[PDB]
């Protein structure tokens, strides 16, 4: 299966999964070379992230990063179709070098990254269905550094151990999704892209918010140390760490901006 | 074939050339978690990089970026073994961004990056045989970035209107290719890394030095617009623009530096 290091890593994804040798990868980086201000963007609204704390939600190790499954009432308004929830997970790096986003800005990366995955509901049934057709997803993409210990983050991080190794789950109650949002987030990037995992589909609008969040020290830890990419009998056991994929060309591609 | 932009581009490199998927590639982002002082990185000491202006080497547009000819009698003297010259040539952006070196610094690209390939010669016969031995190739690499006008750098970009395209060639008097070295060349970073372009062999020496050069505006948009990946007959024509790979993955890995901060 695709990993993130070895033969199989992302210089190979291509061999089996054409798309991630195909047009509008993600992620990049994002620079002021290919910036656009746009004034017509408006901000998002986020709608039904407000997750009941008496329902539960699932915590699943896919053995390529930890996703929580969120449900289709959560949805954004903001953008020309609704786009409904279907899930959020992490992208990080590892203890020895923790700069694992996904996305950079001017070069830099940040610790890590959440992205908060939605589907085109006007258009199509379910998220699966959405994947890969024309514009099937939405993702929104959080910057996360160093810094305060944050409780809400904290409502996932907590959990990681009983989702340590691929195929494990757990419920989580709901919480306020919303508070893993940033500041501002009224300014943000935006382009059209892919997923950045394999089958690297070019049918992703992302949307990467200008404010990163901050998790401490110890929380950023944890999330790098408590995961494994293997089931629970694998002989060959592999840690879960750099899960996130070097920035791609773009060329041409232009990215706009709310702000200026 | 391969290219750097569209199905043939570097995502797609290891289908045809397996090693390009495979481990120790290059380039990398030089950044400071990675980084480790190693104080016993001396001076390279290079020895017939003073060519003679009497004597002519061989620019090629070879399709893929544009290379000069070095004789073997060019070396650096340092390593474990003798390394001796075999070409160098360059990497760039576009106008639009004009970013295109192939390692970066703490996340900065640079303008260009020029790359001198040298092979162990003490230990093999000629590049061909040495690229695929372990530490087989020792490569320079020079960051550039736009500022003044680089008279040096010159002495090859006023070649570039002879070879606009691939197969193309032109003759470059000898001139010292120390001149295309930046300040303190003591000071660079080292690693163990790949060909940048396929087969992307593992064979390679970096040393890339901590200083960048600088070439003009003028300069570098002539390396940028003047040259094509393309033969002069085909009507459908390729501009040789954003010849760079992206930075590779380099974990488990560390980079030694000559200097400390
Ligand atoms: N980092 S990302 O947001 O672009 C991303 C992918 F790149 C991606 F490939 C996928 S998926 O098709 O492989 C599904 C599994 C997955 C989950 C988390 C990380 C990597 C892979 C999802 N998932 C979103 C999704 C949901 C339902 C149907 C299709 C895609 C996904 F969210
Ligand atoms: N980034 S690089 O320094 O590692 C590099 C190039 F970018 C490059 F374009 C070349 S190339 O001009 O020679 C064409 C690609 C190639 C590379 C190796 C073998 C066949 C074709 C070499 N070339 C290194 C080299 C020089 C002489 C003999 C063998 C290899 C090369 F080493
Ligand atoms: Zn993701
Ligand atoms: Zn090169």
């Amino acid at each position: 299966k695709w990993t993130y290091f070895g033969p199989d890593g992302e210089n190979s994804w291509s061999k089996k999964y054409p798309s991630c040798g195909g047009l509008l990868q993600s992620p990049i980086d994002l620079h002021s070379d290919i910036l656009q201000y746009d004034a017509s963007l408006t901000p998002l609204e986020f709608q039904g992230y407000n997750l009941s704390a008496n329902k539960q939600f699932l915590l699943t190790n896919n053995g390529h990063s930890v996703k929580l499954n969120l449900p289709s009432d959560m949805h954004i308004q903001g953008l020309q179709s609704r786009y409904s929830a279907t899930q959020l997970h992490l992208h990080w790096g590892n203890p020895n070098d923790p700069h694992g986003s996904e996305h950079t800005v001017s070069g830099q990366h940040f610790a890590a990254e959440l992205h908060i995955v939605h589907y085109n509901s006007d258009l199509y049934p379910d998220a699966s269905t959405a994947s890969n057709k024309s514009e099937g997803l939405a993702v929104l993409a959080v910057l996360i550094e160093m810094g305060s210990f944050n409780p809400s983050y904290d409502k996932i991080f907590s959990h990681l151990q009983h989702v340590k190794y691929k195929g494990q789950e757990a419920f989580v109650p709901g919480f306020n999704i919303e508070e893993l949002l940033p500041e501002r987030t009224a300014e943000y990037y935006r382009y059209r892209g892919s997923l950045t995992t394999p089958p690297c589909n070019p049918t992703v609008l992302w949307t990467v918010f200008r404010n990163p969040v901050q998790i401490s020290q110890e929380q950023l830890l944890a999330l790098e140390t408590a995961l494994y990419c293997t089931h629970m009998d694998d002989p060959s056991p592999r840690e879960m760490i750099n899960n996130f994929r070097q920035v791609q060309k773009f060329d041409e591609r232009l990215v706009y901006t709310s702000f200026s």
